[PDB]
């Protein structure tokens, strides 16, 4: 509370890390589906049932241009890339696979880096 402050998180390293966690991402075998944004104009549904799409480009510039304050708000862009994944794709088919692959590999790396 004010004037009363908790000792915090040595946070000088998070965005070289956030960058080092995407790439890894970026260069795993399953990320083709989550590279570019999907063509809303190609893919029917997508627009009307996927409220807040999100890819790799799209968090990879927000990365580049400050747009999140903290680790946190990476990690939920990141999220947001697997839970719209599920919504669209059954978990057999090839996408739906690749994503609950690379949620899974990002949240090791995630945990192994900052917790
Ligand atoms: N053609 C095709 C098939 C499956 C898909 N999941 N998301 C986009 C998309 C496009």
């Amino acid at each position: 509370s004010m004037s009363v402050k908790k000792p915090k998180r040595d946070d000088s390293k998070d965005l070289a890390l956030c960058s080092m966690i995407l790439t890894e991402m970026e260069t795993h075998e399953d990320a083709w589906p989550f590279l570019l944004p999907v063509n809303l104009k190609l893919v029917p549904g997508y627009k009307k049932v996927i409220k807040k799409p999100m890819d790799f480009s799209t968090i990879r510039e927000k990365l580049s241009s400050g747009q999140y304050p903290n680790l946190e708000t990476f990690a939920l862009d990141v999220r947001l890339v697997f839970d719209n994944c599920e919504t669209f794709n059954e978990d057999d088919s090839d996408i739906g696979r690749a994503g609950h692959n690379m949620r899974k590999y990002f949240e090791k790396k995630w945990t192994d880096t900052f917790k």
